[PDB]
RNA sequence: GUUGAAACAGGGUCAGCUUGCCGUAGGUGGCAUCGCCCUCGUC
């Protein structure tokens, strides 16, 4: 995805070394460290609401990496709508529940696996 | 006899410790059993 200076600015950003040690030494950096788990991201300037990651590149590059590399999966049935609509190992973590975001509907240990 | 099987609520934890129902208060004050009535009549 080149030519988006978006993600040209970033990964000038991922290249640096020293940014992201400036990132360390910010005004608030220290109530982020605070948090575990916090989750920073890449808004760069002269967009001003929008993120790296909501630029109409990325934002399509996504739609692109929800629609090639999450269709050559298993390639049915649905449970749900019942089309083939290529099937999701690894249910997406329902945050609000638990303690963190947990995969409402996962089973995953050595029995609770039904037919292999 | 090819098709959801197997699966714990477990193990256990004094509700205890303790705390006057009390101090205290007239049943009083007061009120006629009265007014009255042949044991008679008589052998």
């Amino acid at each position: 995805l080149p030519d988006d200076a978006g993600v040209t600015a970033v990964a000038a950003f991922l290249s640096s070394a020293e940014e992201k040690s400036k990132v360390m030494q910010a005004a608030n950096w220290a109530e982020c460290a605070k948090v575990k788990g916090c989750n920073l991201s890449f808004r760069l300037v002269d967009e001003a609401v929008d993120l790296v990651c909501q630029s109409k590149a990325v934002r399509e590059y996504v739609s692109q990496a929800n629609q090639t590399q999450s269709d050559n999966a298993q390639k049915g049935i649905c449970l749900v709508t019942g089309k083939a609509a290529p099937i999701a190992r690894l249910h997406n973590a329902v945050k609000g529940v638990n303690a963190k975001p947990a995969p409402f509907a996962s089973v995953n240990l050595s029995a609770f696996e039904s037919y292999g």
